């Protein structure tokens, strides 16, 4: 689990997304596995506008923070899960490193703020959901 709180917003993946962030939605997309929420109270997170392929993340299957180098933003095949069958993620970057299912929603940061956050994983693989693109999230 876990969010990016930047402004009036909550990231949060798409497929744990509760009832109030649906109640409250400002804009969704199943191909990137992202949702977007109004909030009452202003966050503290601020969203990287760079081109980093190094950062650290969260994760919580080890309640630890590792570095990570990380591929560029694209289109990858995501096999069938509970939450999705298997399609192309868009928007997706991958890096080696520990995850499991729950790690989802583990901030990606580099030295510019907030990159991403854990969408996917595989044997020694992690996968970010990109938010850098979002220009919108900081106004
Ligand atoms: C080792 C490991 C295995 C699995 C299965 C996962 C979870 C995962 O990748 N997905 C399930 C939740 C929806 C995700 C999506 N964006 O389509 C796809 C993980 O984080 N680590
Ligand atoms: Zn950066």
């Amino acid at each position: 689990s876990g969010a990016i709180y930047v402004g009036n917003y909550r990231v949060v993946n798409r497929h744990l997304a509760t009832h109030n962030d649906w109640a409250n939605l400002v804009w969704e997309d199943s191909s990137r596995d992202l949702l977007v929420s109004s909030t009452t109270a202003q966050g503290c997170d601020t969203i990287a506008r760079c081109d980093c392929q190094t950062g650290v993340y969260y994760c919580s299957s080890r309640r630890k923070h590792y570095p990570v180098s990380f591929s560029k933003p694209s289109l990858i095949f995501v096999e069938a899960s509970e939450y999705y069958p298997a399609r192309y993620q868009s928007h997706l970057m991958l890096a080696v490193g520990h995850s499991e299912p729950g790690d989802c929603g583990g901030i990606l940061r580099c030295q510019h703020g907030v990159v991403g956050i854990v969408s996917t994983g595989g044997n020694g693989l992690v996968g970010f959901a990109d938010v850098r693109d979002l220009l919108w999230l900081d106004e």
